């Protein structure tokens, strides 16, 4: 009986995104099972596993975009979920998204697009904000930039939105 | 009590596709209510109105693919739903997309992908098959060919899955 | 020896982001052709021909974001372009996006990226702003906004490097 | 005067395709340079550098569909670029995108699609096949798959054109 929020974050900025969504998640029936994973290379929260996603009752995917994609450590973890999207689970679950971006430019509706495209693989039922396929971080060319009381509301009430629709499920 | 499914068509496959997922539908244990829009200039199934998308309990949305997007009379239809988003309806509503092209090239992802752009910002539920963004036909340059024993399988599953979600909610 | 400037405006914003571009187009070496299209129902600048389409050496298409996806006003005028894209026509002409937004949560993006779909089946060379898809303006919801310095050096930029790149071409 | 052909491969599928495009960038008038990636973790052609991309008269980049994303080892060596891309190189220079698929249902234009997004964030100039936004190859479940005469045609006609943008550039 919980959400699993998982994400990646490079200098914390979709990090402390995780964690509001979570208490949205609190807020709307659920526990919240806050997870990352780890760096990759040629040469914090929990560590998330397949077990992981394999039990949760719905999804939060979080990832700074990069270059108008979702970051590689995060990407990684998802293509090895083979098995997952195989024996057909996560279908039927919840799921949304979030973002932080270091840019002033943009990039983050895009980047929060192309993450929903591999939850409607696993076939998924994904829900934004009522940006609005989900929540976005500004996060300054520092990467310091922090929350706002706007931003809070937005990553609580998606997380909120995502437990209550797994409950109605 | 309804499901909408909501297209247009120009040469009537979109029009069977309709047809069929209403069929889901019903086997999903719910009533379609089969709705198309009218040609628009500068100078079939009945004619949907604001009200028939107020009361639905979700949306099948259809168009052919007129390059990588909907066909122009419903997205017609869909910019005069303006009052619908405001007073924020359609939310927390299920929602799915199908597509016809007379084209070997592609174009139906990136077209039902920019027909759940919408459905998101009305703050739907959007559901796949588990192409995988919804429903698609090839109808043949000569517009002509029919449905095959999998298209037709695949548009009454989707219907069904939509139904059902609608009831699970 | 022109960049057909084509867009549509419902309250306005679109339509001086248009004649900016325009100023780009004449700064980068190339006559502007600003033009828009037709009201579109079931029941300014000049309007666009579909020879205005056929010889340019490169476009701008412009529309206020509509739901996540261009004007059909706008979608109306290029579902009439069957013959230019069947006698592959704009082929290795460059071309631009832009779009206006009366919204706070978001959608420019994925509009963009929506109109510059269409134009990739064309066959046409996508271009954006080293948003990065193209310009864009936000006009708060009067629809009154106004451009800013900003937003103006955009429009020209976009414009210019329009110009240019048709040019080299 | 090289157009890069940067490609990752798992199965080798990617790998033909590359090579492919590489025969029309020459046919185009341009040296190819087939390059491809590293695997990464937590814990065939030659690899990838950033000068390699830095000096390149234009791009071609190949991935598997992973999940309706780019396969990690890639981006994981894009996320690498943002020296690149703060400098703001590739600018200017033109770019098309390749993938190959395992799978009916489908993936390959949202793939190639998030593979235009970043590509348009450098700044380059993106083209395709007049699939629409870049050549495609179905492997089969079980990877198996050869390319046909068709997809071989395709590859080498975008390679061409790529090579001969870059030259017109």
């Amino acid at each position: 009986p919980y959400i699993l929020v998982l994400y990646y974050s490079r200098h914390g900025a979709t990090a402390e995104m995780a964690r509001q969504i979570a208490r949205g998640v609190e807020q709307g029936g659920f526990e919240a099972r806050v997870r990352t994973v780890p760096a990759v290379s040629t040469e914090g929260a929990l560590y998330a596993t397949l077990e992981d996603l394999k039990n949760c009752a719905g999804l939060a995917l979080g990832s700074p975009t990069r270059f108008g994609n979702m970051a590689s450590p995060l990407k990684y973890f998802l293509d090895g979920t083979s098995s997952l999207w195989l024996t057909g689970s996560l279908v039927g679950k919840p799921a949304a998204v979030f973002t932080s971006t270091a840019s002033l430019h943009g990039g983050q509706e895009t980047t929060q697009l192309s993450m929903l495209l591999p939850l409607l693989h696993h076939g998924m039922l994904v829900l934004g904000i009522p940006t609005p396929y989900g929540a976005s971080h500004f996060a300054g060319a520092d990467g310091k930039r922090s929350l706002d009381e706007h931003e809070l509301t937005l990553c609580r009430a998606l997380g909120k939105r995502l437990a209550e629709t797994a409950g109605k499920l």
